[PDB]
């Protein structure tokens, strides 16, 4: 019932996390408040959560919903400054595809909150909405309304940036080529049907980007799991095309019960690839298991691509544990030679792209192994 969201527990369990996530950002870069944070909203999550991540965005831009008599969110009101007790953060809120399925009514909400913050008569250092709105209104030469766009998603009828397809399938030389993906498909504003393109504006607003952020229960789906949430990480992208090159902190929520994406990388690799009551428990499903192991690299990777966000040690480790150990080698040879071959393939690959730093010996060995299990798949084939 998306008029029902988001509920006042939903508003309380956001300003926790939305405070949490400032706290971290101002302690760690000089007591500094972030201008723009660009955040992703997931559909489902919005469901579970009766508006969770909705929330943190109307907290963000010091917004509060108002349920009228039969519990429908159909308007919004400016929290004061003086409330607020911080600056109006801007957001560039980047929703999936099903989020805007199943919450249209839900994106215009946001979308009216960031236009009011906008034409808020408020000092530009305690509205960071409005400081960017009035110089992106003066230089693209539109109206303040039209600048305040911050509400974006896939075109009518499409999902995802498709990074995870150009991950998933190694078709791509250069970052920029991952990056060009993603501003093409996710770069369609919400305005009062249509998904309107606005590839210069959502540009615009995402050189303006000082933190990227995600929402995640990692007891649920984790970062590795799949590969939708590299796909939505435009933690490069901003870097890429901001004049100051300068790559904005990324952080992701833990839903389980808020850490940076390099802590919660860490954390998944430790849990999963590289743990071995994990990946034992993968095996037990013996062909399937070495498929799960593979794909487990693959969204790694994808946070390299997407983030830098993967330590050298990780895949230093997944090497040492699946390749350098002779016997575990061979059970994952011997139960999945195809799966195998794409965890080789993989490492050489992460080696190429510079995500990986390692020995001569290494490659040489993985270049060997390469050679060994092409020759057993033509032996049979
Ligand atoms: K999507």
């Amino acid at each position: 019932d998306p008029q029902a969201i988001p509920t006042a527990a939903a508003v309380q369990s956001a300003k926790v996390v939305v405070d949490r996530l400032l706290a971290r950002q101002t302690a760690e870069n000089n007591n500094q408040w972030p201008e723009t944070i660009a955040m992703v909203l997931w559909g489902t999550d919005n469901i579970k959560t009766y508006g969770e991540s909705l929330a943190q965005v109307l907290w963000l831009v010091g917004a509060r919903p108002l349920p009228d008599s039969l519990g429908r969110v159909n308007k919004v009101e400016l929290i004061p400054l003086e409330e607020l007790g911080r600056p109006r953060i801007d957001v560039v809120v980047n929703c999936s595809g099903v989020f805007r399925d199943l919450f249209i009514n839900q994106m215009a909400l946001i979308d009216r909150a960031i236009k009011m913050a906008a034409e808020a008569d408020e000092p530009l250092e305690l509205n960071f909405i409005r400081k960017h709105a009035l110089q992106q209104a003066s230089e693209l030469g539109i109206d303040l309304r039209q600048a305040a766009t911050r509400v974006f998603t896939n075109a009518s009828g499409s999902y995802a940036a498709n990074v995870n397809l150009a991950v998933e399938n190694s078709s791509w030389e250069q970052e920029s080529e991952l990056q060009d993906m993603y501003l093409s498909r996710k770069s369609f504003a919400f305005s009062a049907g249509t998904m309107q393109q606005a590839r210069e504006l959502f540009e615009t607003a995402l050189k303006t980007v000082d933190v990227t952020f995600q929402n995640l229960d990692s007891s649920e789906i984790s970062l590795t799991d799949v590969s939708h949430y590299f796909d939505s990480d435009p933690t490069k992208l901003v870097a890429a095309l901001r004049g100051d090159g300068k790559q904005p902190k990324a952080y992701i929520a833990d839903t389980t019960t808020v850490r940076t994406l390099s802590e919660t990388v860490r954390l998944d690799s430790r849990t999963k690839l590289l743990n071995p009551k994990w990946y034992e428990g993968m095996l037990a499903h013996g062909y399937e298991g070495v498929r799960e192991i593979s794909k487990r690299l693959v969204n790694t990777m994808g946070w390299s691509a997407t983030a830098g966000a993967v330590d050298n040690w990780v895949y230093e480790e997944a090497n040492a544990t699946f390749i350098l150990d002779e016997q575990m080698r061979q059970r994952l040879l011997n139960t999945n030679p195809h799966s195998f071959r794409k965890m080789v393939s993989t490492f050489l690959e992460l080696h190429g792209r510079g995500y990986w730093e390692t020995s001569e010996a290494n490659l040489e060995l993985l270049r060997q192994l390469y050679q060994e299990v092409e020759d057993k798949i033509e032996g049979v084939e």
